[PDB]
């Protein structure tokens, strides 16, 4: 025995020969993607090898990533069923397309929508306009937040930032009553929080850190920059100069910041580009410890991954985040671009983009989709994977 | 094949009779005791069996097949260890050193001869672990509040419960206002909320009748372990009750009661259920009802919709720990509900609830000496609501093997 | 040469006899009425009496001619007092013809009038001035009068503050020192009205209260409606809210009854007045706690000040920083449509029309402030030497 | 019958001449300093008549006659006892008492975020120009927040009530709700809080450039102060540039909300608001601006017509309400006078109708206030009828300087 061999004749269907065109269809419905990153010397040996292979063929092609590829197989993945999962990801997806309010936000203007997801596991898949890039915008709060106290800890950069929410009466308050700003989600925590990220050097390059990390949050999936809302939101930034002048004043900055340096290094993360299928694998990336799911490298701390998921939770979604907290139960984070960066921890990231906002600033058709995940999957964070009434559990069987 | 043989030769060592006495020493470090309701015809049909030929006492794979054919299903699974908590010997090892961990914390004012504390465990399958003073009755004080609030959720839908009481805590600076910006109170956990919510319990009814309705149901959620009351709170809570009369009368005059409630009433109806009594081991049961989607885990009966016991643990995540609760939920991020008399009533999702007890608060209201061992428990633990079960760090996962 | 004989030829127009009817004619054309109590004795003397010659007059005026000589001699502080009533008609007409507004759930030729007594006990009315309505929270500076009177400025101070709100906080119970914010909020009117003469039964402070305004309306009318008693008893869950909350924060004089000292304030906002009484009440404290028809000390000189200064900042519920600046007079709404106004050193005066704005001011009552000191100088911040374009009545002109 | 002749008899106590020297210390004792500006003309002709016969010193009917001829108006109502302090020198040993009265408290630290014998002095300007000073009355400090009503004052002047609150609001903050910037319709609370002064900071002759409007509020201060000393000192200027940073927050957060008018230059009107707060006076010269407050806008020694009547009122009105930071709702209260302290250790004083004053020692208490300045304001109307809420026919055991 041993398991290249077991797992030839699983997928050759008792036959001698196996075309590698069965092998890709077979692979590619479990959920992967042929492009994925731990999938490389397997099909680094075939492309070179071109059709049917036999066992002293396949066998060295596959060795080297054959642990991997038998859990698709044996549909050990943490959604086994991802074909049933996909389909009412499409349906979700579908009912959210209809109902048209909202409007853009109104400084960065057929109009599109787009949701992408990426499991735990790596399993993929997306639907409607999931490639085109768009910007993070205050998406990049909880990233930022959790490159800082992947780096610093967590008693260090909560020497600077809260860790609760404000309540609906304080959308006009900077600071807590320990002087620092509330949390790391909102304008004023997140600008301290770009303060503490690689002090000491210079902004050119602390920026190219930040992008390098999110290259590794994305396993090298699109990352790119807008120099246009760059300019654009230092040209309409008066109050995030007037939270900078505020936080300067009451000494919340560590000490030998350049405050108005700091406050453009603000700017520009906050039109760092994505797509959503980029940003779902960075989404499951914190879906999954801080190691991101199609490369295998641990790219966060522990520690920052369940700060970060914590605070997305209370705080993400601006002031709906307590209605959020509880009839979702998800940690996300909306921006004015129009995403929601959505993580359901132990299962899958995800990332909806749809620009047309709210009136409190929240993509609608993104927040109508989240609605309609946990009203029909068992996802939120206080369900019980035990008794869960009428909704369905996609981590089964069938 | 059949499973109460296989079972037989799991415990019988190959030999051909097992003695009584350990059978039940094996089952009992399982974590189970053999008082367990679903045992009962178990040891029923195995301690008069023992006075059947009261010496050869003794069991043969025949007699051993029709004393666990009762409840063959959760005899296997003790002993095959399929709980969620497989090893729950070395678990409580780690328990009592978080006990011991506490112990040593003199600070604290009680809220007006040794010092108290107990803290006991329940888990999702029924396993349980007491130590210190477990069994001795104290009242839960707003510890009710989550369970009276899943009580009107499981009567009255979350639609409906919600068009009186809101969803999100106050914010850390509006510990002092009554009603929100829609003129609901904030959520459950709070005074104001709660005495809404004690309203909407069985309406129409007189409030003898909704107070036997609510310890009726009380008794389900701990398995009809000891649910109790305190009348001498409950009028020395009646005494000093002007700041919730001031909830009360505020309430009124801003329409925030159903229909036709008599207020000054309800609020007498609150004085009782803040005194009714439990001990660390029943309420454990209740905590861990809510830790098993609302069903009573040592009797198997269904308690509380899943609808109601989600948005109950979820409102103790938020709101449970009175001004606590943001640094509580970053830190610990557990379900829980602290009350004045030294309870923390703590779920564990998906496995298990417990009941800390020691009546010295600190300067918020928490239990001095529960809030250290629930800070431990989970710097202990990955029980954290966002740790990961994959990849966590140096922390123990006692849900699995090695 | 004595004053009576001085007066007399004044009136007299040369001839050496004078008829009475001329004389009173004379007498409420400086603005008294034949009524005022001070002037009894001399109406007294000759109401048992048509004309009369120098020892026939001299022995009726003898009696009160120190006052009378000052109303012949226009020494009062408003002397050309028509050219001022016929600006008090101006005044009045203008704000009958502004209809908006609601009155509140209390109880059909629609209600207005105003009413004046000068610091010297000149008076004039128009309108609907005596018909009684009651003070409602117009009483609130009355019963805080009364409590510093009786007990000091600093008493009083350790128990209720001295500033309002802010303009955001009418929805708060307490200051930051755990004292109502101050005496004219219905929480701070509350405990003051627990201070009055304390260890007493409610029955009888309510009689010493009444005793009270009766000095502070010199005898005129003070009644009370007990439908509106009833109706405040009924519809104050609200009021009760504040009495636990405060009686919780330890808020009272100690051995309060609180439940027993709310019934007691429903009971004062239910004493009933007219505009006329009130008038008087005003007039008291535009001068310095004298009643200016009977020459009687009411209210101590620390009271008045104390009184007049909260008026100012706090007197109009929410709009009370909004009338500071623009007519900067003491006064006090109350719901049934009154406005107690205070001049000081000149008049008081009581406003009244039912229909309120929705801050829960009288609707012309506020109109009419508006244009009084849009005409005259008497704002608290004008000055009496150069004032542009507007009167100064307190002169000859 | 002549109008300087009876004067004449009134000085010359029947002898037939009077020497140069009584006549002056008579003069001096209504309370006029000989300095006065509407005096002036009156001693040059005496000045000129001392050198004319050089001994002799000593006036005859017709001498006298034509060198008050000049200003006779005036000079009849200082010798009359017709001011509004008839009595003038009580009424100044009794401000000597509380002067002295306020000078041995200890309490307070000075603002030494900007820095021996303990400095404090008081002057007052009455509304008819009688002048006393005792203590540290001629030291230059400047405004700094003293500064906030008059530049309010112009602001209104220039433009009228309803533009100018347009701007800003009209009433204070309130204790709880005082760490916001602004209220409820988007504006500023009110003049005399540094969110709202800068705002009018902005109004003033708009349009040309900051060094020019810098000249005008001067030239308009010198008028307040009938000419005397108005300076400026650069060293708390450069000390304002660097612990601005919550006045640009403050700046910054207006900007966004819309709240100056249109083409503002935000960031010019800090500076030339930090350039407004330290303008130089002494208590001599302040006195005499709060008295033109007193007097409807008319300065009280020279006769001109400053500001109108319905900034003044504005103005005074708001002093009232918001003058004190935090403690004006206990000073309106307590002693009821429009006020305005500033960080320097300055209170601007109005008792309308009667007189202004300046008292100025650095040492602040902890709501920024005079130390030795609030002692001597609350003393004030503890002994004289000054409260905004005192009548003038029954006050109990208080005096009334303004009467015999
Ligand atoms: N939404 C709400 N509006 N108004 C409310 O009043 C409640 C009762 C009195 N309160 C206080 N008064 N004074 C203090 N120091 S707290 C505030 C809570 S809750
Ligand atoms: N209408 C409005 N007025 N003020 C607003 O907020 C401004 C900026 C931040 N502020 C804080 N003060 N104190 C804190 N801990 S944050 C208050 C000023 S909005």
């Amino acid at each position: 025995p041993s398991l290249e061999d077991l797992l030839f004749y699983t997928i050759a269907e008792g036959q001698e020969k196996i075309p590698v065109h069965k092998f890709i269809t077979a692979l590619k419905s479990t959920g992967l993607r042929t492009s994925d990153p731990r999938l490389k010397e397997c099909m680094d040996m075939l492309r070179l090898t071109l059709v049917m292979l036999d066992k002293d063929l396949f066998k060295k092609c596959v060795q080297s990533n054959i642990v991997l590829l038998t859990q698709a197989f044996r549909r050990k993945f943490v959604i086994p069923d991802f074909m049933s999962f996909t389909s009412h990801i499409d349906e979700l997806y579908e009912s959210a397309k209809k109902q048209s309010g909202g409007k853009v936000a109104d400084y960065i203007p057929p109009d599109l929508w787009g949701v992408s997801v990426c499991t735990a596991d790596g399993q993929r898949h997306s639907t409607g306009d999931t490639k085109v890039p768009f910007c993070l915008q205050s998406c990049v709060k909880p990233l930022k937040y959790a490159i800082a106290v992947n780096d610093l800890g967590t008693e260090y950069v909560h020497r600077y930032v809260g860790k609760e929410p404000s309540g609906l009466r304080f959308n006009k308050l900077f600071l807590n009553e320990d002087d620092k700003p509330h949390n790391p989600m909102v304008n004023a925590g997140a600008i301290v929080v770009t303060s503490l990220i690689k002090q000491g050097v210079n902004n050119a390059e602390k920026f190219d850190y930040v992008m390098q990390f999110l290259n590794k949050m994305a396993g090298n999936e699109y990352v790119g920059f807008s120099n246009a809302t760059f300019q654009s939101e230092r040209e309409s930034g008066d109050r995030n100069f007037a939270i900078g002048y505020y936080l300067k004043e009451k000494k919340c900055f560590p000490e030998g910041t350049d405050m108005v340096g700091i406050l453009d290094f603000y700017f520009q993360l906050c039109s760092i580009e994505v797509t959503c299928e980029s940003a779902s694998v960075m989404a499951a990336t914190l879906a999954n410890g801080g190691f991101c799911p199609i490369t295998g490298e641990r790219v966060l701390s522990p520690e920052a991954v369940r700060n970060t998921l914590s605070l997305m939770h209370s705080c993400g979604m601006y002031d709906f985040s307590g209605q959020f907290a509880f009839h979702v139960g998800l940690p996300a984070k909306s921006g004015v671009a129009g995403g929601i960066l959505l993580v359901v921890p132990n299962v899958m990231g995800m990332m909806c983009w749809s620009p047309p906002l709210d009136k409190m600033g929240n993509s609608v058709k993104g927040i109508h989709f989240c609605h309609d995940l946990v009203s029909l999957c068992n996802f939120h964070n206080y369900d019980n994977l035990r008794h869960f009434a009428k909704k369905l559990d996609p981590r089964r069987e069938g």
